[PDB]
RNA sequence: GGAGUUGACGG
């Protein structure tokens, strides 16, 4: 890097900072990018003029991209895994990207592809446990996919959405292309394999080209195994042995959960059966494990298995309250509904696990609210609530759940929550979690009278609610559920809030649906139509 | 327009 070629660079840098229309743009960022032929390396790596080079890639022409890809090709994966080229690496991907849904680009995108993977899979194994390299994979797999859309999921975070799917609640892409750049990850002896899967930057890789290979049976039946290391699909039982020993390693333990999630039945039936079968609960209580057996839980396929993870996990629904591992208790809970099998015992070991004497039982419901307050707490037999606090986010989920049970089941849930007293009901609502609960239950098939007894409760503070923009939506679910009286009941406390709803951004649809400007004007008018309804 | 598990990731 001389000063001829920074001076240049800089330049190009400062022109666009203005005075130049966007098809002068993109034929000067061409211009500059011949300027690299035989410095790939040197630019992209620089710390200072690869932020250069990244907006010449997002701004030049298919033509030209394409050319810079060709002539960079050999020095490719010295650029993806520099921490200033990589992304250098990602910005001419995500400029490929761009042209995805020009059909007259199809053939010059894969020739761009194939370059690149070519020199990839030349040499695999430090690119995919590189820190930078592996997030340049990790983009490179998806658009071979035809993804150009960062989907966290994908790229392995957590979310709301993967959350709700484990709890219940597009382009052609270049296949060969795909199968070909994965074959080539994915080809190197058992021995280096073993620790591909405790490596945290492979493991990333391989979680991304699963789930893009999601719903793909014939290739997930040749890639599970080969990343399992056991090459009819069997485990051996020197081999489950291996993957049940990593099976509490970080890394390990995010690509069993992404393997779980897209097996097929076949494959799931047999890791069920050879590695978890009889480790359910030493696995349910480990810091990393646990999520495996959540992701076990979720994908059950029949009710035999149910049974099983029944019996090794249900006695011991208090323990994993007690250690922190709610999340497993709202796996079981929730996959009993999806086979129809122990719903009824789910239920009722929840509460024995909760309420050990038959006079704590009316109790269920705010210990459960506040899980880690209840266990956390010193004294339990005289714990009652925790006044002020945040709801639990877990315990929440579970009791979400536990309502779409039959009204049989869950008799004690009803009856606790049912009877709550008034200040308690309040908080609940009030709180951003708790409104879920509530509202679980309206929508449940608990009797008219008992989820009227709880809406009669929240009287005095439907205008307080209505202004939490969570407490709105409790709100109207309760007018919906409501008699006359108690829709002119609530309509009269929104009344009295209506210039502070107004200035809130769900009181405007709030003030629409209950037709609040209609009440206060032609009453009479108001009660006719929302008899009719 | 809603709280979102207890264990990871970049000049």
């Amino acid at each position: 890097i001389d000063p001829e070629t920074s001076k240049y660079f800089s330049e190009i840098a400062n022109l666009f900072d203005s005075e130049v229309e966007l098809e002068e743009r993109s034929v000067i960022c061409g211009n500059a990018l011949e300027e690299t032929r035989g410095r790939e390396y040197e630019i992209a790596t620089d710390y200072i003029i690869s932020h250069v080079l990244q907006t010449l890639l997002e701004g030049c022409e298919l033509d030209q991209l394409c050319s810079f890809i060709r002539n960079s090709a050999s020095v490719f994966p010295a650029i993806a895994m520099d921490r200033s080229g990589s992304h250098v690496a990602e910005s001419a991907l995500k400029s490929l990207a761009t042209h995805l849904e020009n059909p007259d680009a199809y053939s010059v995108i894969e020739e761009a592809l194939h370059s690149i993977c070519k020199v990839i899979v030349d040499n695999p194994l430090d690119m995919m446990c590189n820190c930078y390299g592996s997030h340049v994979l990790r983009r490179l797999l998806c658009l071979c996919k035809g993804v150009s859309l960062d989907s966290p999921e994908l790229y392995g975070a957590k979310s709301s959405k993967a959350l709700a799917k484990r709890l219940n609640l597009p382009h052609q892409g270049f296949p060969g292309m795909l199968t070909y750049l994965l074959s080539g990850l994915l080809s190197c002896s058992r021995e280096d394999m073993k620790y591909l899967q405790v490596d945290q930057y492979s493991s990333l890789v391989l979680q991304t080209a699963l789930r893009l290979m999601l719903k793909q049976d014939e290739q997930l039946l040749e890639i599970i195994p080969l990343i399992l290391r056991c090459n009819g699909f069997h485990i051996e039982t020197n081999v489950a042995k291996e993957i049940l020993e990593s099976m509490k390693d970080n890394s390990f333990s995010h690509l069993v959960e992404v393997i779980l999630e897209v097996a097929p039945e076949s494959l799931y039936n047999e890791m069920f059966n050879k590695v978890f079968k009889n480790s359910l609960f030493e696995l349910s209580v480990d810091r990393c494990a646990n999520f495996v057996i959540q992701a076990l839980i979720s994908h059950a396929r029949d009710q035999e298995q149910m049974g099983i993870m029944w019996e090794e996990l249900a006695p011991r629904f208090k323990d994993l309250l007690e250690q922190g591992k709610s999340g497993v208790v709202a796996s079981l809970i929730a996959v009993s509904q999806r086979l129809q099998s122990h719903e009824n015992k789910c239920c009722e070991a929840l509460v024995g696990a909760v309420c050990s004497t038959n006079e704590s039982r009316i109790s269920i419901l705010p210990r459960l609210l506040f899980l880690d307050y209840y266990f956390g707490c010193r004294d339990k037999s005289t714990w009652e609530w925790a006044p002020g606090a945040k709801m639990h986010v877990m315990g929440c989920l579970i009791l979400q759940g536990i309502f779409k049970f039959s009204s049989d089941h869950i008799q004690p849930y009803i009856t606790s929550l049912t009877s709550m007293k008034a200040e308690y009901i309040t908080e609940t609502a009030k709180d951003s979690s708790g409104a879920r609960v509530i509202e679980a239950f309206l929508a449940s098939d608990a009797a008219t009278k008992q989820k009227r007894r709880l809406i009669i409760k929240l009287r005095g503070h439907f205008g307080e609610l209505s202004l939490h923009t969570s407490g709105s939506f409790t709100v109207e679910k309760c007018f919906d559920a409501c008699n006359l009286t108690l829709r002119e009941a609530i309509a009269s406390e929104l009344l009295d809030v209506k210039v502070d709803l107004s200035k809130t951004k769900q009181g405007p649809y709030l003030l629409r649906k209950l037709d609040i400007d209609g009440y206060a004007s032609r009453p009479d008018q108001w009660k006719s139509r929302q008899e009719a309804k």
